[PDB]
């Protein structure tokens, strides 16, 4: 069966204890340190406010946690614990209680985002490679790390354009990687689910993120955004082939022995593969490069064992006027 080619082994190598976060034990500070200022948003299991520290000052955002889904919680504390440091990953501040309803939540360092739907219109051609690496040495981190994140997006990927800073936030989806593990195929959001995830493959790997941010950068170079803008999980699959092809898919499933939910058959339609540069025009000629095009060509793959690495990634001509510029 299919192994990541980076990383396979990493968590069979380290302690147990690194990886079993049903056994974590965090430690719970006080809540009563913060005031919460704003609220910024809220998940499925979770609600996201500004907060400042009252007893230093500092600004930060506390995610409170709805406290009923213990091993979720585990899960989400340890993989942010594991990946402390890690460049451009969202810091982990504390782990705190309401010390009366016992509720939990998550403290991270403030960024100052900006909203993604009105920066991808004005980013440059440098802007892109830029922020494209910066997130690529947050994923590089996590698969080294033994995690996949799960849900890369915008809405995950915060940008300080005034600053230059980028950290990659929402890590409740996470997970820890082990070679032949099915994992459950409900997992990022509908326009960055990998083919693996459509077609109902369990057996995927830290290259899910790697199809999920061949999407951004998609979106990126040619300015639609989303790139693949499916209406249900059936048509993304669908929006997918008629861009990398029908036949393409098939030879795909073929490989890797994947059935077919047969209500695909009277959707997919027949699509040849089409030429890249078949999406420049006038509109975002001046983001688009050979170099773009190559890097693309070689995340948006069906097959995901064939996808490049996040290292591979950073290691393409495309960010080379990056690394020149941080050198
Ligand atoms: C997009 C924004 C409104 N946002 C959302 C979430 C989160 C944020 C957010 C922001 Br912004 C910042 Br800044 C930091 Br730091 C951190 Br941490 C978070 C965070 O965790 C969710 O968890 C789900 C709903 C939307
Ligand atoms: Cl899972
Ligand atoms: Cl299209």
């Amino acid at each position: 069966g299919s192994r990541a080619r980076v990383y396979a082994e990493v968590n069979s190598l380290r302690s147990r204890e690194y990886w079993d976060y049903e056994a974590h034990v965090p430690s719970w500070g006080n809540q009563d340190d913060y005031q919460l200022v704003r609220k910024l948003g809220r998940g499925k299991y979770s609600e996201v406010f500004e907060a400042i520290n009252i007893t230093n000052n500092e600004r930060v955002v506390v995610k409170i946690l709805k406290p009923v889904k213990k091993k979720k919680i585990k899960r989400e504390v340890k993989i942010l614990e594991n990946l402390r440091g890690g460049t451009n990953i969202i810091k982990l501040i504390d782990t705190v209680k309401d010390p009366v309803s016992k509720t939990p939540a998550l403290v991270f360092e403030y960024i100052n985002n900006t909203d993604f739907k009105q920066l991808y219109q004005i980013l440059t051609d440098f802007d892109i490679r830029f922020y494209m690496y910066e997130l690529l040495k947050a994923l590089d981190y996590c698969h080294s790390k033994g995690i996949m994140h799960r849900d890369v997006k915008p809405h995950n990927v915060m940008i300080d354009h005034q600053q230059k800073k980028l950290r990659l936030i929402d890590w409740g989806l996470a997970e820890f990687y082990h070679p032949a593990q099915e994992y459950n195929v409900r997992v990022a959001s509908r326009y960055f689910k990998g083919p693996e995830l459509l077609v109902d493959y369990q057996m995927y790997d830290y290259s899910l993120d790697m199809w999920s941010l061949g999407c951004m950068l998609a979106s990126m170079i040619f300015r639609r955004e989303p790139f693949f803008h499916g209406q249900d999980n059936y048509d993304q699959l669908v929006r997918i082939a008629k861009v990398l092809g029908t036949e393409e898919l098939y030879g795909y499933l073929k490989k890797y022995h994947i059935d077919l939910d047969p209500h695909f058959n009277d959707i997919l339609g027949q699509h040849s593969r089409k030429r890249w540069e078949n999406f420049i025009h006038s509109e975002n000629r001046h983001l688009v490069s050979p170099e773009a095009l190559d890097l693309l060509d070689k995340l948006l793959r069906y097959d995901h064992q064939q996808r490049l690495t996040a290292k591979e990634a950073m290691e393409h001509p495309y960010f080379y006027p990056v690394v020149k510029e941080q050198s």
